[PDB]
DNA sequence: GTCGTTAGTTGTGGGACTAAAGGATATCGTGAACCGAAAAATTAGTGTAACGGGTATCCCACAACGCTAG
């Protein structure tokens, strides 16, 4: 039985996270340029999108939302580099 | 008829490009709210004066003779 990669998510099948990794990376990355400047920072943030999108996989509700959990984080991230004094 | 071989491309990738002086730049995008951390400021509490001998030092002044008789 071929199950959607929003089930395979759901399960708990690591593999899932490859699917999605490599369906929205490039967009992903894509909306990370659009808010910074430093591709080094950009792609620490992608990881950390993906990682906490697996880590919240207990928290979707629709094929979609998956997509939108991932873009709504990045952005944040993105928009939190605005008040950390280090950066 | 079919498979490995050799040479000559062909496309693609990595590496060079005087010497002297000088040598200034400008650098977006914003989400909230609470907790913790340490660095700083404000506040509360206790106090001497002369005396006895005896002796160490200081400044300050003066002395350190000359003659006659038993």
């Amino acid at each position: 039985m071929l199950y959607s990669d929003f089930e395979l998510l759901k399960i708990g099948d690591t593999s899932a996270l490859d699917h999605i990794h490599a369906k929205y990376f490039r967009s992903i990355l894509w909306i990370g340029r659009q808010w910074l400047n430093d591709d080094f920072l950009i792609e620490s943030l992608v990881q950390d999108t993906f990682l906490k999108l697996w880590v919240n996989r207990d928290k979707l509700e629709s094929p979609e939302h998956i997509f939108y959990f991932l873009r709504f984080v990045m952005k944040r991230e993105c928009i939190s580099y605005y008040r950390k004094p280090k950066y």
